[PDB]
């Protein structure tokens, strides 16, 4: 039993934003928008950067998703969390969770601290092992459930109590691996609920966009300044890419569940795969509060191999369907092994106390058959353990 | 007598980056690759470099005289990632008239993380001697500047900010586009534009870009275009690419065009003051020709009369738009103190002389004698 | 119980044409190439209408989706007939199924008919209103099933075995309403499988494309020919835009067909509803042909409101969620009045023997949530017939 | 002497079409519109009803380029081809068409091998040599094909001299294909004829980036019947092709000045070379019609057409040794591009009774710098015979 899924979610992905009236031509498809400027003094626009038509149907679309009053859209997820960090000032101090994306990590430890900030990076997961971190000098608060890529669950609501009781403090939610048709971190009392658009939100690996959606007032209005001010906007076309995606992730979203499923139940029974980490099965440590928290889940599989690095290279290799790469969230397979490739950025003693083992491989599931993606799966295991 | 125009620039802006062997089809025209990803068994991501993206940096580099270059989701997410370059504690000192949103970003953000701002007349070299403090990491000059068209002498400033210290001078060359001023051979530590404006050209891109030769200097930009982000879709990198291929011929249009209406401008009656770097009345007019190949399209003047006046001359012209930006195809025209320099403080604008008469035009591509013309009858509309 | 469904239709949609190793990048999903031409005499192209990479990766993904050997796209559906009418001569015959799309109604017509084609329209589900319509000078019959829009079907493999039995005849169906993954008339014996790509192909309402799909050697030749040398080619961009569209075409139609058949449903038993016509209801006239030779059903339904035109202007005028516009196929709910909109070219008394009359709606579903798709008909219908 | 420029040509070629009060948002620049259909029946709604019948940015690009060619309509097509075979729609069968002796090979085989099916009689007539013509002009005549100067040996046709001719005849279609000109240089509707044709491909776009063709028309009833076949036939661009030659026409009139600047001074290094038999340039004097080009034109463009001396194995070392001219095919880009006419554009006995010999080389003369293109040239004909 799941969070019942979310009521309107398909029209409004379809219809918000959208509405034929904004337009002298009245067309069924908002039309795309390259000006960069606007003539003045004879609607609301001035200049493309601070707003311009294509970006703000994808703005308002992107927030009802969300469930949020607003949302700003960026020219990817990582200038989405640099403008966000833009919120704070010298002395501040951020929280962040141990396991995040490995930009996301890089950015903080390595770019935000040179400028006043500190930053610990702290597992949210344990309960109070958070508000034994959290100072009065404490201003953000960055989780992301579930985890890159080893997938821990952050009980949201919970983690919010514990966040606001202590002053002004933002809480992030990182949405990218489930995305608001099946997760809304606003709902559940955070501040700010944040995508790589690049993945799930857009779904066709074309579009590299951040998002922010956001309910508080001050709280956007300060964030829309930020998103004029340090210009990280995307591209019109992109925007336009975006919500076109956006229409049809209702149903991509559901088959990624469906697939992701089945690919996380094979490999649980497979004789050649130590663990497998999916929100979705019951031995996922978190399935429960997962359950009461989202209404399904994506195609994101994490699992460990049997054997050493040897066999987990030799697996990725003979894959004939998934595609080694990097990045996920799109309508193909993607395969890919954290140590060399995604996270290779974070150091190996922070590898070794989150699980990044050199076994630890994590699957994209995307939308082909799901027998297709099982027996190459099949076939690439069997070549790994002979 | 102007500097010799840069050698090889239409063969560079044309072929550079755009070689077919780089595609099994042996296109002459890159292709736009939006993907994001890439198999492997040199890309990996799209954020972290793509073809496109390669090609479009590559050729501006080469319209710099530069090694490397850099592109971004804007001229201000260009400023932002170069500011992003230093550390707290670090100083920072702008020219006094800057692009309003360069000036907002510096007074209003950057100095919430510990850096200091100094807004400095640098258009005067001994008060720049007087400002640089041994915690002086960055300094950023506009030349022309915005709107006012104050020139810098840019190796003369050079030479100042690089006598003791690793200080970055950064050079904003929307105004002039490579083809015009190449800020790297004058000193320069980065060569930086908007090309939301010139570059481009054709007004359907926002985009900022970033030519420098330190390649130290290079492997710490490269590093922070990957880690913020701020980043353009490849899909305006082939616009912006497609845009600079007719760079040459357009800025010569737009020198020749806008020359003629500062002409028309400064003889007209109803005309109080003309600023165009062209000019012999331009302060800086020899240090202009000594410094640049050439003139842009963007004339400032002072209207005769009052914010009434400017406003009838604005609301009557039929050719010039009334709109924000520069740099197009388009002649556009604009009043800086309520539009893009309404961020700047009044009694900023005052001092910078950004008063209600001050129009800036955008000359365009248009016909000369048409654009004349606009400009009379509007003038003739505003003083009946 | 239908056919079962294609085997690997959303591995080869997701993969065909799109192998990275084509691409010196290796990139995931191919490029956009926009170049006209190419470098040579140091790689296939020449120049970029005869071919160049974005539509040939396209065309070999549609291919393999209707199960074919070949396929060519063009600049929109009307383009891909014209073409396909190119193969002809001065002095052949058409017979063209009686209730087409307007447009190939008028081409024919009005058209072809004035280049020495001789044009007959004929109810090919009637198995011989068509056998002796056949002349010797019958060199192409193109069918459309289910039919714009009364959604007549006909039986593919019957009306084929006829076709081919007279010598050298080209059997088109023309297969939008349903797209490749419910129907494959090349599969059921059709010389070519033809396609407005601009509906369900592409299914995002913003590309106008054509796509051909042939098995015959000598027939591709010939039209490979006629692309090139009529040059009614689409443009690089549309032929990704349709190439993105068509990664969810499995999601999309399933989709498709759960709302439609609840529209259908939902329609049939309401009271201001005269009759409902839609493949997957059993009271379809071909229902069990339907399911004999199609795995599902699109979201295309059409009905008959009670009383005169002024109901289904009503009807139509409140509609807040269907949106009252022409075409179809696309993510989002459409409806409209082909009397008065898309059938107002083929002559009134046309009109009234295919049953077209002022009270005929067509619907195109789209995905939104069902609840809301029906409490929408059900609001707009009442204020055509209220308590 | 050549024709004095058109008035308002750069003007007009930035502004026409491009009004920013037909948008809601009063953009500069007109959005792209994708939408393929438009709400209809809304109160007080009349508008657009489906994409290829017209749609926003199509119908701006036809507005732009029939004001450049002096034209009161345009219609855009998906290729230049596209717009030939539209234009022979207007006919039937039983009509007779007359076509120049040397046309683009694409154009000349539509007709031989295709219309010429359908009861359409070819025949093709030197129109330069005046009275070839009516001697072919039957009264079963309906559309006469030239196309100045011709594709590659450059002949120049006297278009108002062959308008007044043809005219004489009662319902006749006179249609010049200006693609090797652009209505910079040349306007045949101003000449007496009654279409203009281009294939945008080229000139008009001028960025090799967008396949397009365009026809331009005055006369009310003729528009109408293309307007209508456009329709029915459905050979439309894209609104994005349309954007794209609608932005490349704004530098059309800068392009078009340094593709003059540059081919001329192509023409007249080549023809004091002493390894170059023969130029053909409507620029220089020694042309046989370059007084007839200054009459009906106002500059040229940068097609340069030149025998080289020897022949087959001496012409193409010279196409190798070109490091800056690529070898490739089509022409009217910002690149320079060379090509042998013999084994690519005319390879489709009429080889000399055009004059397409062997030996004739076409030159696309690009926007490059004319130091390093006649520096280029230099190099490649001392490779030529060293």
């Amino acid at each position: 039993g799941f969070l019942p899924h979310f009521q309107h979610f398909a029209t409004q992905a379809i219809h918000v934003g959208q509405d034929p009236e904004q337009w002298t031509s009245r067309a069924v498809v908002p039309p795309i928008s390259l000006s960069t400027t606007f003539k003045q003094g004879a609607s609301g626009f001035i200049y493309s950067r601070l707003g311009n038509p294509t970006r703000n149907c994808l703005e308002k679309a992107v927030a009802a998703l969300d469930g949020a009053k607003y949302c700003l859209a960026f020219a990817s997820g990582m200038a989405a969390t640099v403008t966000i960090t833009h919120l704070l000032k010298a002395g501040d101090q951020i929280i962040c969770m141990d396991d995040v994306y490995g930009g996301t990590n890089a950015y903080f430890r390595q770019v935000a601290s040179e400028f006043g900030l500190k930053i610990s990076f702290v597992d949210c997961s344990k309960i109070k092992l958070l508000e034994a971190a959290i100072t009065p000098e404490t201003k953000l608060v960055w989780i992301e459930t579930p985890t890159n890529p080893t997938q821990k669950v952050i009980d949201i609501e919970g983690c919010a109590h514990i966040v606001h009781k202590h002053g002004d403090i933002i809480l992030v939610v990182d949405n990218t691996f489930m995305s608001p048709y099946f997760q809304r971190p606003l709902a559940l009392g955070a501040d700010i609920s944040m995508y790589s658009a690049t993945k799930y939100m857009n779904g066709h690996s074309d579009v590299v966009m951040g998002l922010v959606s956001v309910n508080c007032e001050s709280l956007h209005n300060r964030l829309r300044f930020l998103q004029n001010s340090l210009g990280a906007v995307p591209s019109p076309i992109d925007c336009y890419l975006c919500n076109r995606g956006l229409k049809t992730l209702h149903v991509r979203m559901e088959r990624h569940f469906k697939n992701g499923m089945a690919v996380a139940q094979f490999l649980e029974s497979n004789p050649w795969v130590e663990k497998v980490i999916y929100p979705g099965l019951p031995s996922h440590p978190q399935h429960e509060l997962v359950k009461r928290q989202c209404t399904g889940c994506g195609g994101m599989v994490t699992f460990y191999i049997k054997g050493t690095l040897q066999h987990a290279e030799i697996f990725l290799k003979n894959l004939k369907l998934f595609t080694l790469a990097v990045s996920l969230g799109g309508f193909e397979s993607l395969a890919e092994l954290p140590a060399s490739m995604t996270h290779a950025s974070v150091l190996k003693n922070d590898r070794d106390v989150l699980g990044i083992s050199d076994t630890l491989i994590r699957l994209s599931v995307g939308l082909e058959d799901e027998e297709d993606l099982l027996e190459d799966l099949d076939q690439a295991l069997k070549a790994a353990h002979p």
